[PDB]
């Protein structure tokens, strides 16, 4: 073979019932074919896998545990089913189209067990021992997990953002893996990477997910970049824990994940230049010691909620928590925008002054021009009693930054 | 079939004589193979249509009216055909080349009527009813129009950057589109796209059309990313109305379009990190409350045009209009590089200062730490009386902020 | 034919011994079938080259000589050679595999001769006349220069970063290349493009390469966006010269190249929002007048090499080198994060105080808003006598600010 594969012309199997079962039977034929790994300076070079545009069927989680698998399609097929699923039903046979499209992979899998949600993804990247998975590529293709189901919260069933499903799991340490101009769509995760080196998450459109991008476990050197993210209000947009070197760049985080950015013991990494919008407080959250980072040159949304199926849902955060919150030391918050529109009525808790950016603990962190719009009085920057020895530079005048300057160097911006 | 199509392997019609015929024989056959909207939970997943390299002559306009089509190609073959016209005639068959290449579709439509430019487009993304039509990707291709024709202006009839030729014209409501890869030559308008959701226009080649990226109408939480962008002087570079939540990024803007990007009543949008040069003045306009935006970290060049056969070609806009103009409230300037180079000998008005930032109106506009080198005396900003209330940090020493402090907040950048 | 050509499908030759002369024999197939430039308003589109996952060997260097030739594969097959090299032998057999894959081209070319590494390229671009060659595209494959041969340096034969090979060689000018996707490992040089315009190196893995990108001899209006780079001692991660409105965002350049970026008389050029990181200082230089150029918001990490195979290799320069070295006119450094973490015990010289920003010559450099946090004394800004009318805001208290107040305007940060 030439290590070219089509699920539409695969012998054993039929991928409109089980594309899993297909896929799993061309990775036994790969590894059937490339058995030695030292003959002639080569050996297992992968394969690539093309899925024709097509409604395909998974019942069987497919296992990946082969190092250059490429696995491509031919249209990321988003539409919002968030959109149809609240259109009234007779409405239904006169849409031009119901469900999503291109190369689409419908994830026909129940929920998993205790900490076992790794057992409902639809695609599991996991191997032990050396040397780490390298260089598995996804690309240009739809994961749909269909329907979100009751969670006992009383809303919609479909609106809950919960099915135990997720789209692309990777378990094991991996290098230079990639995923790109992919569609996510309905999945309580869409993507979630374990233990990253040198990942790049480019190109894609994960949106109608709980959570979107979850950088978990560990990580170096990775970047999210030129990405469409839209999550649901218990999840994560953008998430990464214990990660270095990251870049998340280009990016435009629609509504409706709790945060935009949430980082828990991240290092030396950039979350500069995107576009961020949120219905709810909390958008960008450092936090467990997320330290010496630069937040830059963003442009930050927050206002309230204007379709009405999911008016009055929030994520349980009140207009104290901050935009930006920021919990570690020696971070660089410098020349971001800040829309703030709220109503004066319907402030939480009542009647408090809303904050834009928070140091909630840490020191030496440097923040300078930032420009902060708001509809009402705001606090533009709020430094707790816990956090010190931070310079706070042409964000906003005395009134607006609540610090201690005893333990701070200020300088207001100019006025009048 | 597996709604897999290459152009050159279709039995009715050739690609040759009329792709256009081709193409809207294909979509026919994708229509009548996926009428149901819900079988197995699916129905249209829609298809892909492949142009190998070649030389196709389109001469049906393209009507796509469908979700989830890929229309890909394997070159975007941008050749520059403005170089070669103005190379004389003689010397035309030593040339290695002549035309663009890559898979080449060429636009043989005549111009279209009153308001009709959209007569006049190889491809037509267009429907009624719901949902919004959406994930239709254009992948890897050339758009050639072929030559320039004589507009009355006196100037050769391959420099006019007029033919009434449009590349992709999207008509309807559209979410998450996909233009990437492409290659647009010798078109009055490259890409028009009204109304557009989600809208991703990543790592294309735009070159030598009268306007390249015109998001028309309306539009929400789209992204312009990665291009390489020319234009001609009687139109726009990037070009955006009434859209929230845009994303300007990473894109290389080379003359000559009269701006280099252009804003009308755009909210809370992001033209960040680009590279900016043009040969006029005007080059970023903010217009018609344009307002909530970050201009940030770009850099600009504006210098002389150096090639003589367009010596002396203008977008009819004086020094006084400045790099950037502002007529909108509550911007954030911060952190561009501003290059002017211009001979002394030839400023419009006779003997005026050139300006660089200009806000002609609105108030609250946030300017901090830009940095402008000129080889002559510049007004670094210039605040209109019908601008107040602005705050405007180390932008120019006080001779070069040109505004009343009484009204606005200034500090002076540091001297001597 | 439909100019689409499969390396495993053609006639004569065979790519597993020979890729090299498979891809020339195409090449000659192409230019017999495309001999006339205009028939029917076109005449030589050019033509696709598929590489299938495999391990290809390279023995003769492909000249290429056409415009809109793309060679494309499905995989860009990163493995770190690296790591494998430096694990004991004896454990090899236990590894799941040893070499890179994807579609791997495997450069079994020798050295080349006095001024000739282009001798030893796997992929040679070079035509002469006119007009420029013109949008080559490499997308999506690997390029293996295999191992690395004894410099006699003494190290390990397998770390030198040196084997006269090189993946990409562009001689000659060219107008809308495209790099795009691709793998390079192992190889001295990974690609090296002379006279570029309107050039794109878009999300390419460019690792365990001497040097990886060069950009030499002169070019304008190209961009290098969304790389993830890792270089060796003696060589550049990002390297360009002469270049005029070149754009460097978006990329994760990591270890261990002597420099992350290096500009050789380049100007108004950006290079904004990266993350680099390196173990050696010297790494951001700008030499040569190298003047108007943009250095924004970019996070830098230098640091001690923790691996321990190369403990104690470095690229020759010590501390007071600078980690951005500025030599050239009217730059904008604006809004970076600069993390210094070096061991007290270990400075070179012995004893001094490590800079972070350096001016050696030049004027008018405007340096607005740096955070540097160091787990030492730092000097933030050295300005040498060399360099005057210089504006340094907020990078530094006046300690940390090294410079004579009479030629230079300085604002310390303010403090405590
Ligand atoms: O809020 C985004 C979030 O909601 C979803 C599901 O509805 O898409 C909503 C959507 O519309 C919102 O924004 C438009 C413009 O502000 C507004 O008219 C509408 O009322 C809102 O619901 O948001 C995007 C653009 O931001 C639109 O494409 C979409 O219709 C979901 O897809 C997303 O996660
Ligand atoms: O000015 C760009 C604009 O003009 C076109 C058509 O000529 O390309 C011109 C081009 O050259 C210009 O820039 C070079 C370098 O400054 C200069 O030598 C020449 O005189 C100029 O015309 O511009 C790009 C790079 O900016 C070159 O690739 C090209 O030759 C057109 O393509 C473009 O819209
Ligand atoms: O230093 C990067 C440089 O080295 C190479 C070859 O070893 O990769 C090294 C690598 O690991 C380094 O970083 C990790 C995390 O800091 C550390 O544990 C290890 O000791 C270091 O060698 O660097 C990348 C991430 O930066 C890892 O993927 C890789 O293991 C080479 O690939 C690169 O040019």
């Amino acid at each position: 073979s030439n290590n070219r594969y089509d699920v539409t012309e695969w012998p054993a199997g039929n991928p409109a019932k089980d594309i899993g079962e297909v896929i799993n039977s061309i990775i036994a034929d790969i590894k059937a074919r490339q058995g030695a790994a030292d003959v002639d300076d080569g050996g297992k070079p992968g394969a690539v896998i093309y899925l024709p545009p097509g409604d395909y069927h998974l019942r069987t989680q497919v296992l990946i545990d082969i190092s250059f698998l490429r696995i491509e399609g031919s249209g990321h097929g988003f539409t919002s089913s968030s959109i149809r699923f609240n259109v009234p039903e007779e409405e239904w046979p006169d849409l031009h189209e119901l469900w999503p499209g291109g190369s689409r992979v419908i994830v026909d899998l129940p929920a998993g067990g205790a900490g076992d949600s790794a057992a409902g993804a639809a695609f599991l990247v996991a191997r032990e021992g050396s040397p780490r998975i390298s260089s598995v590529e996804f690309s240009n293709f739809c994961i749909d997990g269909l329907h979100f189901t009751a969670d006992g919260s009383g809303r919609h069933p479909e609106n809950t953002y919960a099915n135990g499903k997720t789209g692309i799991h990777v378990a094991s340490a991996n290098d230079s893996f990639r995923v790109t101009d992919m569609g996510f769509v309905y999945l309580e995760n869409a993507l979630t990477i374990h233990k990253a080196d040198a990942l790049s998450i480019h190109h894609n459109f994960i949106a109608e997910c709980g959570s979107c991008i979850e950088l978990r476990g560990w990580g170096q050197a990775s970047k999210i970049t030129d990405n469409l993210v839209g999550a649901g209000p218990r999840g994560h947009s953008i998430y990464a824990e214990n990660h270095g070197g990251l870049l998340v760049t280009a990016n435009n985080v629609f509504p409706r994940g709790a945060s935009s950015v949430h980082f828990k013991g991240v290092t030396r990494s950039s979350v500069t230049n995107n576009r961020l919008h949120a219905f709810y407080p909390g958008m960008v959250r450092l936090e467990e010691n997320s330290s010496e980072n630069l937040v830059a040159t963003n442009h930050f949304l927050r206002d309230h909620e204007p379709w009405t199926p999911f008016f009055g849902v929030d994520n349980g955060l009140d207009d104290l928590t901050g935009l930006l919150s920021i919990s570690g030391n020696n971070n660089s918050v410098i020349g971001n925008h800040f829309s703030e529109v709220v109503d004066a009525n319907e402030i939480r808790p009542e009647g408090a002054t809303p904050v834009i950016i928070r140091l909630t603990a840490g020191t030496g962190n440097f923040v300078s021009t930032n420009h902060v719009v708001s509809n009402v009085d705001t606090q533009h920057v709020l430094v707790d009693p816990g956090s010190a020895r931070n310079t706070i530079l042409d964000s906003g005048s005395d009134t607006q930054v609540v610090a201690d300057r005893a333990v701070n160097a200020i300088r207001a911006t100019p006025t009048v």
